[PDB]
């Protein structure tokens, strides 16, 4: 846990962020922004390329396949979904939101979401600016 509550949807994240961020997904980055050990973000993705999430190219750059895009692209929507929640709607100070959104992102339902996109003003940019992807896919 540790606000990083679901490891395997942390890891699909951190390289969802790290792609739009125009920047490199390399474990170096992944292992630093987790504070996970390099040893075991290899142990993680070797896993996680047993599961169909990833693919380990010559880049050698960890790409997430459409397994990982997939569990990567709604988590990253559920995230942002919360941070409107929690802005628009609870009033968290606009500063804590995204620690916050970080965990609950983990445990929020597309069931809860809808009613999100429903309920909430603008499910287009969660707070910050960022956009909220899946959308479509949500069934909204
Ligand atoms: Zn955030
Ligand atoms: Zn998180």
């Amino acid at each position: 846990m540790n606000e990083l509550v679901d490891t395997t949807e942390m890891y699909l994240r951190t390289i969802y962020d790290l792609e739009e961020e125009g920047v490199t997904p390399l474990r170096a980055r992944i292992a630093e922004r987790l504070d996970q050990s390099g040893p075991t973000v290899s142990q993680t993705v070797s896993r996680m390329e047993r599961d169909g999430l990833l693919r380990v190219a010559g880049d050698r750059h960890l790409e997430l396949t459409e397994k990982g895009r997939a569990l990567a692209i709604a988590v990253m929507r559920k995230h942002r979904l919360a941070e409107r929640l929690l802005v628009d709607v609870i009033g968290l100070p606009w500063e804590e939101v995204h620690a916050e959104a970080c965990r609950w992102e983990h445990v929020m339902s597309e069931d809860v979401e809808r009613r999100l996109v429903k309920v909430l003003n603008n499910p287009t940019t969660s707070p910050f600016g960022n956009p909220i992807p899946g959308l479509v896919e949500l069934g909204v």
